[PDB]
């Protein structure tokens, strides 16, 4: 990182697509002079409210500063770096994109080998976009939604549908009410199954062998199966342990909690039955958890798209939603790489960053037939 400012220098000198950025921010009089940008500067450093008079602006600003990490905060009352003369409470935050922050580390409790990422626990973000995105789009019926990846450990969603950035927290807040799942056992459904529900288990039935059984092997022994066991009721315990002490491997014993979850009964006073337990440990593995604070907080400053993260190197690039699937963290372009790809293509339009760059644009043009 010592070679940090150089980079920087180069990289929001040639690289940083202002023209889109500008597209994407300045979407209403004032929309653009009216957002909060917060920079960070050497040793976490960073300043508040600024804000730009237009796209000119905002790139002699990011070229001068060369700054480590950039946030985009709130649309305001009033220019945020006029604040100060603004009388009191008179400034107020008034417009966001719904966001969400889904990160990694919410997850270690259900990781066998990170605490930190790698192939074998990036699919829990696969999932995540998976079902998030697709409760926005088809239940909320939200038109623009950008998903970044954090230069990290997770991914960020932008929801920028006119309407929604102008949602109350109380508004958002019931939006992330009606997507959580899990809040000991983390994971208790109603017996009438929501649509929301079922979605998102089919979602997570397409990875769950691949990614659970096999790949983090939950029901591999001992310690492994005891934590699965928890989250079942008392009286099947021994019957499931003894069933996985014959089965050999975490396929075989799943089956079985599988068929022996759905002759569980629920109510002495009923003779139904079905899927709700085997759910329920699913759900708990690998459904999304969310921040109400990140969602609900209107003046709430995130991370910036093509930010560029100050120990990975790595740039926060858009997620190509048609291949979720195919997204990898640990190929993402970062700035040592895209500038030393300079040599070797002598055009800027011509790194690794492009095709990001293309994600982007297809977004924008979304946006624009709005
Ligand atoms: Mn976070
Ligand atoms: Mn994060
Ligand atoms: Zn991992």
């Amino acid at each position: 990182p010592t070679e940090l400012p150089e980079l920087l220098k180069l990289y929001y000198r040639r690289l940083f697509p202002y023209s889109q950025y500008y597209r994407w921010l300045n979407y209403i009089k004032n929309y653009f002079q009216h957002r909060e940008f917060s920079f960070t500067l050497k040793d976490d450093i960073y300043i508040r409210y600024q804000s730009f008079n237009n796209q000119s602006d905002l790139e002699k600003e990011m070229q001068k500063m060369n700054p480590y990490k950039i946030d985009i905060g709130a649309v305001y009352s009033h220019r945020p770096n006029q604040h100060n003369t603004v009388k009191l409470g008179a400034f107020q935050a008034q417009e966001k994109e719904l966001v969400f922050d889904i990160d990694m580390t919410d997850y270690d409790d259900v990781r066998r080998c990170c605490s930190d990422i790698c192939p074998k626990c990036w699919t829990l973000m696969t999932m995540a976009i998976r079902i998030i995105d697709r409760a926005l789009k088809e239940d909320f019926g939200f038109k623009h939604r950008l998903w970044v990846y954090s230069g990290r450990r997770g991914v960020h969603c932008w929801v920028c549908d006119e309407s929604v950035r102008k949602l109350s927290s109380a508004v958002r807040s019931g939006i992330v009410e009606y997507l959580s799942l899990v809040k000991k056992k983390k994971v208790h459904l109603s017996e009438k199954i929501h649509p929301f529900i079922r979605k998102s288990i089919n979602i997570i039935k397409k990875y769950f062998e691949e990614y659970a059984l096999v790949n983090q092997d939950i029901l591999e022994n001992k310690e492994s199966w005891d934590k699965i066991l928890a989250l079942v009721p008392e009286t099947i315990h021994d019957e499931l342990q003894q069933s996985f002490q014959k089965s050999h491997n975490s396929l075989q014993r799943w089956e079985h909690l599988k068929k022996v979850a759905s002759r569980y009964q629920n109510n002495i006073k009923n003779d139904k039955y079905g899927p709700w337990l085997e759910w329920e440990i699913m759900l708990q593995y690998c459904f999304p958890r969310l921040d109400i604070n990140v969602s609900k907080g209107i003046n709430h400053l995130l991370k910036s798209p093509f930010s560029v993260h100050p120990k990975t190197g790595r740039i926060s690039v858009p997620i190509d939603l048609q291949k979720v699937d195919q997204f990898d963290p640990f190929t993402v372009p970062t700035i040592s790489f895209i500038c030393r790809e300079l040599d070797a293509t002598r055009d800027y339009k011509k790194t690794s960053l492009a095709p990001y760059v293309k994600v982007f644009e297809h977004f924008l043009e979304n946006l624009d037939k709005s």
